[PDB]
């Protein structure tokens, strides 16, 4: 369906923002639907437009001229927001993992809303600050060892799944290939680490998922 | 000396901000000076206070309960700004590399300035967005290979030194240990990569520095 105020009320960008800001945004958004495996993009506004992710899950990646997956975004979420502020542009790919409904906002309109409604800008700054903190944590983890890398990835994906209210959040939809692409770790080291965690009753490894049994034990074991 | 309007005019946080915003800030900052190797911190406001770095260079690190150096910040710069927005707190260390003069601002005062003067908040959001882009680039580089890691570190540190207007910006003040701490790479791989770059006339390696001879060749060779 067309954009509703409900969509914006639930968006991290519009938390505790005045109703008139949300209604101004609604006049300039366009509903866009994507099926599993389709790229989230607006033709003729590649790398520019913002998408409020209202349902579903998307995967964000950067592919070399080999894909490194940066992470997933569960509804309610946002993609393309780091561009209205950083004029810097890079070959990012956003692919729907499930059916996904978005509200597309062009850069010029998002800029106007930010300038006119400081509470929306405050929400964006908070989101960006959390992303910086997260990425510093990620760099620390990945620079340590595969064990630290997996703990970082699993604990944070679990928290995202809890926040999204999805069924079976503890059943992380990652296979060995997914883990390697998300962490840049070898099959040998990923396998070794997963077997030791399964041996300590911290998790259960299936071909298409990792089931977290004891989060506290995973995070403690560091 | 006590805070001057000159300090704020040059700060990334106050670019194109109205004069009255800067004068409001000046009423609530405190000059703090640090000598080489001293920790930049305000006693009783550990992890809270913001510091505008007006002269010198600081190094930012996270030390485990082993130090991973996140990077350096050249004046005019800022430290502690990702906290007024992310209530998340972590054991970061900021150490002066040279003599450093700062203007300290308490969190509550920085929050007030941000709420009252949206242009300062816009500057912060831009800074954070650039940091996210940079950290994504860093994760991509470090996940590839030591060669990509060194190119990322060297090109970006050179740009920082150019921006800071320091003498001999091409003479990067990094030894092998510094490079290992900044990238989490082994001595063997760092040594191998540096010798091949020196062999291609891309740089010159000294015990306490790496002199960049051909930036374009370093970045091209990827």
């Amino acid at each position: 369906g067309v954009g509703r105020l409900d969509d914006l009320k639930r968006s991290p960008l519009f938390q505790n923002v005045p109703e008139d800001a949300m209604r101004e945004a609604l006049k300039v958004v366009t509903e866009r639907n994507f099926q599993p495996d389709e790229l989230v993009v607006e033709q003729d506004a590649e790398g520019e437009a913002l998408h409020l992710v209202t349902t579903g899950v998307v995967r964000v990646s950067r592919v070399s001229l080999r894909e490194r997956v940066l992470g997933d975004i569960y509804a309610p979420g946002v993609v393309g927001e780091t561009a209205v502020l950083a004029h810097q542009e890079r070959s990012a790919s956003v692919r729907a993992l499930t059916p996904v409904r978005t509200l597309m906002l062009h850069r010029e309109h998002f800029e106007l809303i930010l300038r006119r409604h400081p509470r929306v800008l405050w929400n964006l700054a908070e989101m960006l600050a959390r992303r910086v903190t997260f990425l510093n944590d990620e760099l620390i983890a990945f620079g340590q060892n595969t064990e630290a890398a997996l703990t970082h990835v699993f604990a944070n994906l679990y928290r995202q799944r809890l926040a999204a209210g999805v069924p079976q959040p503890e059943v992380l939809p990652l296979g060995t290939q997914d883990i390697m692409a998300r962490t840049s770790s070898s099959r040998e080291t990923v396998s070794r680490v997963l077997k030791r965690l399964e041996a300590h009753n911290i998790l259960e490894v299936s071909p298409r998922s990792v089931t977290l049994l004891d989060l506290a034990a995973l995070e403690a074991l560091s």
